[PDB]
C-alpha cells in the first residue's frame, strides 16, 4: 500500500531493465521507471529498508525521494 | 584463476555498475569490455559466488571460461 519513490541513476534502457529484473525477483511489488528522470516509483509492502537494498543490489547509485 | 563472464552491459552506466558489485563482494582483480560485453575476474572466490555476485545485478550473465 505504501508509495515509494527513489532515485535511481540509469542511463540507458539495460540500465532499466537492470532494475525491473531485480525487483521482479523481490516480487510483492508494483513498480513504475522513468528513465529520463531517474526515478523509479514502487507500491509495496516491504520495508523502505528491502526496497533500497534490492534497488542497489543492480550496483546502481540509489536515493530515497520520499513517500509519494 | 582468471574467469570470464559475458554480461549484457549497454553504456558506461552499466559497466560502473558491474564495477561497484565486484567491489563490494572485495578480492577481486577484473576487467570490464563494454563494446565486447565482458568481464574477466580473478579471484579466490568461488564460480558460483562471482555468478551469483553478477546475477544480482540484474543484468543477463553467462559463464564463457577460464
Ligand atoms: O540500451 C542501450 C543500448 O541500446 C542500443 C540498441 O541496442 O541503442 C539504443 O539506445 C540508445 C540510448 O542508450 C540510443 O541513442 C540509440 O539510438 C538506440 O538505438 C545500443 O546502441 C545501446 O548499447
Amino acid at each position: 500500500m505504501p508509495k515509494h519513490e527513489f532515485s535511481v541513476d540509469m542511463t540507458c534502457g539495460g540500465c532499466a531493465e537492470a532494475v525491473s529484473r531485480v525487483l521482479n525477483k523481490l516480487g510483492g511489488v508494483k513498480y513504475d521507471i522513468d528513465l529520463p528522470n531517474k526515478k523509479v516509483c514502487i507500491e509495496s509492502e516491504h520495508s523502505m529498508d528491502t526496497l533500497l537494498a534490492t534497488l542497489k543490489k543492480t550496483g546502481k547509485t540509489v536515493s530515497y525521494l520520499g513517500l509519494e
